[PDB]
């Protein structure tokens, strides 16, 4: 009757993602001009990318792709067609798949981002998704962001190359 959870370094890091995801809900439907909550401000930062973008999808820029990830999972967690949450909506029109995604309440988060199923989390980057639930003011996720395109070209393509 649900539940079959286990505590992986990735669940660690999926809970670290279903955390953002507990930002990205709030700051999708945040409203309040009293809010100016550390992990509101960010978000709000983060989210604001997502529609002011070009390059959402294209696969330049990292947020889009794990706020893809995060509305992804986040929407498997939702019920809500008319959902706050930016890409939970084009998700329910596009990113079709099952439900699922972690819950081990593990706290031992390492690099799973390669042996998992890649499908909906593509440069989470975790560091990201800390940063937002880090009470710290001038630790801006969009900054952490330039840095993960640029560590967007190392790992994976980490003796990759084959015969
Ligand atoms: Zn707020
Ligand atoms: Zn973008
Ligand atoms: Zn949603």
């Amino acid at each position: 009757s649900g539940g079959r959870a286990t505590q992986s370094p990735g669940d660690s890091r999926r809970l670290s993602i279903q955390r953002a995801i507990q930002s990205l809900v709030h700051a999708a439907q945040c409203r309040n001009a009293n809010c100016s909550l550390p992990s509101c401000q960010k978000m709000k930062r983060v989210v604001q990318h997502t529609k002011g973008c070009k390059r959402k999808t294209n696969g330049g820029c990292p947020i889009c792709k794990q706020l893809i990830a995060l509305a992804a999972y986040h929407a498997k967690h939702c019920q809500e067609n008319k959902c706050p949450v930016p890409f939970c909506l084009n998700i329910k029109q596009k990113g079709s798949g099952g439900s699922g995604g972690s819950g081990g309440s593990g706290g031992s988060g390492g690099s799973s981002q390669k042996v998992f199923v890649s499908k909906v989390e593509a440069v989470i980057h975790p560091q990201f998704l800390a940063d937002l639930l880090s009470p710290e003011k001038q630790r801006d996720p969009l900054a952490l962001i330039e840095e993960l395109e640029q560590e967007e070209g190392l790992t994976l393509a980490q003796l990759v190359q084959k015969r």
